[PDB]
């Protein structure tokens, strides 16, 4: 997250870290047994780390649980990044408490201008790289479907939204990938793609979660 702030410890209790030797992507706890993330985050081995604030130190609220099943959307396209969504089944259920909690799926798609919270352990530098120990947070609005489409001519499908700021300086980045965009208590976005991060007139592009509630519920029911 470029241009954000350090979240309060455990204030984003649905945020997970996907680990394979080190942190590589975010995800969101949506059921005791399921995490949703980005298909471009796919790896064949993943350990989900729940209840994190400092990914570099054990603080006592963590639950480390290996992925049992990893299911990319069957229409994921790695070129256009259409359908950039992935489900992870936990090998044992997460234990839900104040520090590890589910986030609601969308009841509806979000209006343009809806305020959201974007979080993760991605790059914090707009020039160079610095990967934080501590979970970063960003307040950002859903941009007009228009203002999204002007930024990326012919590249915004019906399954994508832009969230952020056209002036630059505030965005998700590499390593925030797969993480949450939560707007009025609903998971509306998954960190997906862009053109670098925090650049002028290049807002983050997010998987539009309100198109996927059927696919998510069907996939959970089937496994
Ligand atoms: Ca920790
Ligand atoms: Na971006």
């Amino acid at each position: 997250i470029v241009g954000g702030y350090t979240c309060a410890a455990n204030s984003i209790p649905y945020q997970v870290s996907l680990n394979s030797g080190s942190h590589f992507c975010g995800g969101s706890l949506i059921n005791s047994q399921w995490v949703v993330s980005a298909a471009h985050c796919y790896k064949s081995r993943i350990q989900v780390r729940l209840g994190e604030h400092n990914i570099d130190v054990l603080e006592g609220n963590e639950q480390f649980i290996n992925a049992a099943k990893i299911i990319t959307h069957p229409n994921f396209n790695g070129n256009t990044l259409d359908n950039d969504i992935m489900l992870i089944k936990l090998s044992s259920p997460a234990t839900l408490n104040s520090r590890v909690a589910t986030v609601s799926l969308p009841r509806s798609c979000a209006a343009a201008g809806t305020e959201c919270l974007i979080s993760g352990w991605g790059n914090t530098k707009s020039s160079g790289s610095s990967y934080p120990s501590l979970l970063q947070c960003l307040k950002a609005p859903v941009l007009s479907d228009s203002s999204c489409k002007s930024s990326y001519p012919g590249q915004i499908t019906g399954n994508m939204i832009c969230v952020g700021f056209l002036e630059g300086g505030k965005d998700s980045c590499q390593g925030d990938s797969g993480g949450p965009v939560v707007c009025n208590g609903q998971l509306q976005g998954i960190v997906s793609w862009g053109y670098g991060c925090a650049q002028k007139n290049k807002p983050g592009v997010y998987t539009k979660v309100c198109n996927y509630v059927n696919w998510i519920q069907q996939t959970i029911a089937a496994n």
